[PDB]
């Protein structure tokens, strides 16, 4: 997250951060996801395409800090690792950038609800905030388009939703962006989500009510004029959600 500030996760009690075992015995940041249903976390396909293995993966929830433990986190196993059967990467579009991950604790058991671990609401069939509203965006990403670490405590902003026609003008991105995707950004070009946000929730309040509304995968650079933040359009995803998630 470029901007914003630093928050704590009682304020994004959703917020999963993933990482994945390496071949010594180290393990690093991968991305991050949500807590969509007590077994469910959703994140971004192009995280673990390259690495489709659940074995090397390690989820937590209820955790604010990167490489340190936080009093209430709960670790938990990948159990099902579904990606997207249509991802793709284009120039700069990345189609279908969606994914599902079963967790379960070493005691073979499902997320337990508490003061810092909570499930997000999912959008209705088509039911999109209108644009120009503001929605939030968290994230253990880069803070500067320079750095090659990420940031110790886990960060948020704000930024706001931008039209399809906007988003599909020549100096934005052109016909790369499809109606299964959103653009958000700060209308100063100021804070935006960058690399290492990937998976990360775009949550919007949708009739009094938190929703996740879309997914972080891509963008040219970050919190670069005229080039918004690009989200997988969780809407759009329903059907392919309900039928992953249910046996
Ligand atoms: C430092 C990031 C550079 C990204 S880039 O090379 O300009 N664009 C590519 C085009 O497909 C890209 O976005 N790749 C994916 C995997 C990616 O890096 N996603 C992370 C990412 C997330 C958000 C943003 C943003 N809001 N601008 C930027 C990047």
């Amino acid at each position: 997250i470029i901007g914003g500030e630093f928050t704590t996760i009682e304020n994004q009690p959703w917020f999963a951060a993933i990482y994945r075992r390496h071949r010594g015995g180290s393990v690093t940041y991968v991305c991050g996801g949500s807590l969509i249903s007590p077994c469910w976390v959703i994140s971004a396909t192009h995280c673990f395409i390259d690495y489709p293995k659940k074995e090397d993966y390690i989820v937590y929830l209820g955790r604010s800090r990167l490489n340190s433990n936080t009093q209430g986190e709960m670790k938990f196993e990948v159990e099902n690792l579904i990606l997207h059967k249509d991802y793709s990467a284009d120039t700069l579009a990345h189609h279908n950038d969606i994914a599902l991950l079963k967790i379960r604790s070493k005691e073979g058991r499902c997320a337990q609800p508490s003061r810092t671990i909570q499930t997000i609401s999912l959008p209705s069939m088509y039911n999109d905030p209108q644009f120009g509203t503001s929605c939030e965006i968290t994230g253990f990403g880069k803070e500067n388009s320079t750095d090659y670490l990420y940031p110790e405590q886990l960060k948020m902003t704000v930024v706001k939703l931008i039209s399809h026609r906007e988003c599909q003008q020549p100096h934005y991105y052109g016909s790369e962006v499809t109606t299964k995707m959103l653009c958000a950004a700060d209308p100063q070009w100021k804070t935006d989500s960058c690399q290492g946000d990937s998976g990360g929730p775009l949550v919007c309040s949708l009739q009094g009510r938190m929703t996740l509304t879309g997914i972080v995968s891509w963008g040219r650079g970050c919190a670069l004029k005229d080039k918004p933040g690009v989200y997988t359009r969780v809407s759009h995803f329903l059907p392919w959600i309900r039928s992953h998630t249910k046996e």
